[PDB]
């Protein structure tokens, strides 16, 4: 796609601090920009959309090619628009935003400039921010994570993309999410489907898979901590049901691994740690601080933070695994006790290794689920397994929560607010910012 210029585009402006292994931090300059999929795509020439509600114009977009040739991307009202607002070191993002239409939630990216994307070598660093999921009930996800996408937005290898990073394109993650509208500077209305349930949404013929690491997928409930190999590191289109993911009929397809190595604390057993009011470890109704940190073994290690006090990733035994280190021992264990083989058929923690050890752009996110209703991550699932199946609890919320039109009409006002990020060498993001 190209980008147009009928309403303009200002990235709302994001600090974060970068950290010294001597013991500083220097604050930078960054900014947000919303991904494609949230615009307005209209023809080049006029105000005539390409895609609306959940159909592409069949006139415009006869087929990839011609669809990129006449469309462009076009600005976002960050506030008015999609409830993106920011201030300082802090990001906030609505649930619902009511304008001229209904907006649901937004996907962001991290920017190094009003025309790049910031680049994360994970490996050997760590990654600290605050989160406030106080306003985040069941069936929501306020997620922080990162994915091995290109900093132009695919600009260099797809030349029929000229909107970029500045228009929030390129995105990828290790669903080979086919939901998307552009992929690799075409559009993506060959062997499009609307959605039965959402008025917005479709799955195309293609899907954009590459690594992932979701370092928090949370609300007020449940929290989870996921790296998800592919076997080829960054961007790489997928077709059909060979992505696999959220989006095909069959999840486990050829190139990415849709479930990861989870590490949700509940899950695991410790049903105090997270959750609201003074009952848990961690009080969700209260601002918490989480810091994960990428040993060059290829382990990952977690503490969180609240009201001064310091916590491990909590303990957990499972099989023969025992600790707080989300190692190879961990994966393996899981994948015998809960099931699957789908994270280490994809290479596992050495596959994912090779996505740490390069660049990764920053995402943040929330979302409600139109596939799952967010079950896997805080409820039973699946719904008809007890706390006698090993895995299969993951939260308190029942079964029956977070149908997406029930959450929309009942809780159109939560929010997620991330905040005070600072990344440096593993040791350093607890010192004091510049
Ligand atoms: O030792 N520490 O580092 C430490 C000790 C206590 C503590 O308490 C939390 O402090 C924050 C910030 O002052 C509180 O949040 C604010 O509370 C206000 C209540 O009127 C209002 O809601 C503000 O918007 C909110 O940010 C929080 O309730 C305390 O538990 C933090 C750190
Ligand atoms: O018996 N088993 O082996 C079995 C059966 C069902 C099942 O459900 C999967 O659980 C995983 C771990 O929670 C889920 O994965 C996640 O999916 C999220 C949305 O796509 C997001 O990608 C997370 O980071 C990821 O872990 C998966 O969706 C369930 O189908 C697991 C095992
Ligand atoms: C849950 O983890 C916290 C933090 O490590 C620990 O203090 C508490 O004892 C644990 N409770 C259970 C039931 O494991
Ligand atoms: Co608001
Ligand atoms: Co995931
Ligand atoms: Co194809
Ligand atoms: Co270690």
């Amino acid at each position: 796609q190209s980008a147009c210029t009928l309403q303009s585009e200002t990235h709302p402006p994001l600090t974060w601090q970068k950290c010294s292994s001597g013991g500083t931090c220097t604050q930078q300059t960054g900014s947000v920009v919303i991904d494609a999929n949230w615009r307005w795509t209209h023809a080049t020439n006029s105000s005539t959309n390409c895609y609306d509600g959940n159909t592409w114009s069949s006139t415009l977009c006869p087929d990839n090619e011609t669809c990129a040739k006449n469309c462009c991307l076009d600005g976002a009202a960050y506030a008015s628009t999609y409830g993106v607002t920011t201030s300082g070191n802090s990001l906030s993002i609505d649930f619902v935003t009511q304008s001229a239409q209904k907006n649901v939630g937004a996907r962001l990216y991290l920017m190094a400039s009003d025309t790049t994307y910031q680049e994360f070598t994970l490996l050997g660093n760590e990654f600290s921010f605050d989160v406030d999921v106080s306003q985040l009930p069941c069936g929501l996800n306020g997620a922080l994570y990162f994915v091995s996408m290109d900093a132009d937005g695919g600009v260099s290898k797809y030349p029929t993309n000229t909107a970029g990073a500045k228009y929030g394109t390129g995105y990828c993650d290790s669903q080979c999410p086919r939901d998307l509208k552009f992929i690799n500077g075409q559009a993506n209305v060959e062997g499009w489907e609307p959605s039965s349930n959402n008025a917005n949404t479709g799955i195309g013929g293609h899907g954009s898979c590459c690594s992932q690491m979701d370092i928090w997928e949370a609300n007020s409930i449940s929290e989870a901590l996921t790296p998800h190999p592919c076997t080829t590191v960054g961007q790489e289109i997928c077709e059909g049901d060979g992505c696999g993911g959220t989006y095909s009929d069959n999840r486990y397809g050829g190139t990415c691994d849709p479930d990861g190595c989870d590490w949700n604390p509940y899950r695991l057993g410790n049903t105090s740690f997270y959750g609201p009011g003074s009952s848990f470890t961690l009080d969700t109704t209260k601002k918490l601080t989480v810091v994960t940190q990428f040993e060059t073994s290829g382990a990952i290690n977690r503490y969180y933070v609240q009201n001064g006090v310091t916590f491990q990733q909590p303990n957990a035994e499972l099989g023969s695994y025992s600790g707080n280190e989300l190692n190879d021992d961990y994966c393996t264990a899981e994948e015998a006790e809960f099931g699957g083989s789908s994270f280490s058929d994809k290479g596992g923690l050495t596959q994912f290794k090779k996505a740490t050890s390069g660049g990764m752009v920053l995402v943040m996110s929330l979302w409600d689920d139109y596939y799952a209703n967010m079950l896997w991550l805080d409820s039973t699932y699946p719904t008809n397994e007890t706390s006698s199946t090993p895995g299969a609890v993951r939260g308190s919320c029942s079964t029956s929560s977070g149908v997406p039109a029930q959450v929309e009409s009942q809780s159109p006002n939560a929010k997620v607010t991330f905040s005070n990020i600072k990344f440096g060498p593993i040791g350093s993001t607890g010192n004091p910012s510049g």
